[PDB]
């Protein structure tokens, strides 16, 4: 079948190849893939930032139809719509997996990175680890919630935001557009959206953002303070790949505020220690979400509380999409369509 | 009334002056001070690092006997031993005061910075804010618990360490000493102490620390990973001022571990984003704590689970102490003794 894979010399791009899948194991399932979104993490994978993965099928925003199941499978049946996510399989038994924190499993398998992901006509999944897409959720939309959605939904839970609090999102990209949507429609936060791209801000404003701020036109930190009463926001979710966004996020928090890093720029950030010490502010990383996080995240999509902004593309287009993402030209997600 | 005050041109030193206090309002009390510890913060206020505070009485590690009470005061009576701490008074009604996080009050008054403190024979206090010192606690130890004590105690609370978890303390002297005592003796953590000074390490070993690591001689992060079974510690308290100590703390955290800074880095701290995200770590810091945190911190002192290193000096020696502290010659606290008898 046709698959997008990491190059023999990783350079940031995909090779399109014919691949034959091995036979399924007894707790596994075989999918006819329907859709796979392109996430910034695929690009980091393809670029070799996390080591050489030449030949690995990319993609961890996959939606597919179950074509075949192993003998031991009781959780899925043929014809089930399931997902292929960054969190592909955990060991099930470690302190992380057992305490509700399965993404941090040290023996984790990650789709499109340490195991063939979903950007191919067909994929193998471990059955009990492939979350069903609920009935009333459009498959193209489900593709975005599979990474972009569960990621930001979980990071907003990690931020400690309660309804009525001010929350700032740095980045209105595929990730940050959804973060906005969850923040406003699910968690009841008041939302500020910060980006360099006016067209993305404009869209932000239509899907939830209470206030938009272009950070090439003003100092976001100053403006954020003005908006909030002079203190700053309760939380900041960083969905921007720029160093400065992380640092502007920290300085924009009111005392006891929480910064949650979601974006993976290959970058260090400066940490204002006097800010954590005197103003009691917290900094934390959040990593996709558990199987339960994703189910909850799908369910809000199915209910229409979030509506991922999506456009379909052809597999042969993966490299055009990669350059488009690098150029910041993308609203929402581009989704590879295998139908 | 003899008082130590910020000089007219703040120069890092104190003037010793005669001061006559105003009358006390109805919700306040007047104290006869027994003890006031000399803190690194007093040296910063005196230097003008925080703005020009000329004439302000210094000191936020005070312990004193209530001498007089305002007409509205029910919480204290003449003869009570109470404290004069960094957190001197909050507004009582803002989001921070009422949610249980009063230290962050935007109208906070701090002893020895924005209000006269406890480094004088006498102090005014707002009676409801002067936490009582429990009867089994040595008053001189109490002076130090009001700052270093509550600080390290509340930091360990925000770390989330639970009994049986590994915690690493970076920097074995100063704050670290008290931090090691709370973590082992109060919270039931397994404790690693990291420092460059073997003397300090051997002492810390004496007061509970399970593993000591000379960071002068080996990479701490590597030994810590080995100690803990490969992953790292659940949390790290940073009590050292060297930047490398912060970088090692974060790098030594198991996933979802939390670093709590109690000191400030000499050069800006950096974090690696991809690691923060893939390992889900957390970095915070803590300074002093609420009146309740202070009460609990005092109480563990009174049960004899923590014991700060303290020594007494005369008010007259205040500038000598400041010189000792810049020369880095003081283990624990020098505490100004006002008492007779
Ligand atoms: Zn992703
Ligand atoms: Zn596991
Ligand atoms: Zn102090
Ligand atoms: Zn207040």
């Amino acid at each position: 079948m046709k698959a997008a894979v990491v190059r023999h010399n990783p350079d940031g791009y995909a090779d399109l190849v014919e691949k034959e899948l091995r036979a399924i194991k007894p707790n596994e399932a075989l999918l006819d893939m329907e859709y796979c979104g392109v996430c910034h993490t695929d690009l980091h994978v393809a670029a070799g930032d996390y080591g050489n993965k030449a030949g690995t099928v990319l993609g961890h925003e996959g939606i597919g139809i179950v074509k075949e199941i192993g003998a031991d499978v009781s959780s899925l049946q043929v014809g089930d719509r399931v997902s292929v996510a960054w969190f592909f399989e955990g060991c099930g038994h470690c302190e992380y997996c057992v305490s509700g924190n399965e993404t941090f499993c040290r023996e984790v398998k990650n789709a499109g990175y340490s195991v063939d992901g979903g950007m191919a006509e067909e994929a193998i999944v471990v059955a009990d680890y492939a979350v069903k897409v609920p009935d009333g959720l459009d498959p193209i939309e489900a593709s975005s919630i599979t990474c972009a959605g569960v990621t930001t939904y979980k990071a907003i839970k990690v931020s400690g935001v309660k309804p009525g609090d001010w929350q700032v999102i740095f980045g209105a990209g595929g990730l940050g557009n959804l973060a906005i949507q969850y923040a406003k429609n699910v968690f009841g936060a008041k939302v500020i959206a910060v980006d360099i791209n006016q067209d993305k801000l404009n869209l932000a404003k239509k899907i939830g953002a209470d206030v938009i701020i272009n950070s090439g036109d003003v100092n976001p930190v100053d403006e954020i303070k003005k908006i909030t009463g002079g203190l700053g926001v309760q939380s900041a979710i960083v969905c921007a790949v720029a160093r400065i966004a992380f640092e502007q996020a920290v300085a924009s928090l009111k005392p006891m505020g929480k910064m949650v890093a979601v974006a993976l720029p290959n970058t260090e950030m400066t940490l204002s220690v006097p800010t954590v010490v005197f103003d009691g502010v917290e900094v934390a990383g959040s990593l996709v979400g558990t199987r339960l996080d994703l189910a909850e995240a799908f369910q809000f999509g199915a209910e229409g509380k979030v509506k991922p902004i999506v456009a379909t593309r052809k597999l042969e287009e993966i490299n055009d999409i990669i350059d488009e993402m690098k150029a910041g030209k993308i609203e929402g997600r581009m989704v590879i369509d295998f139908t």
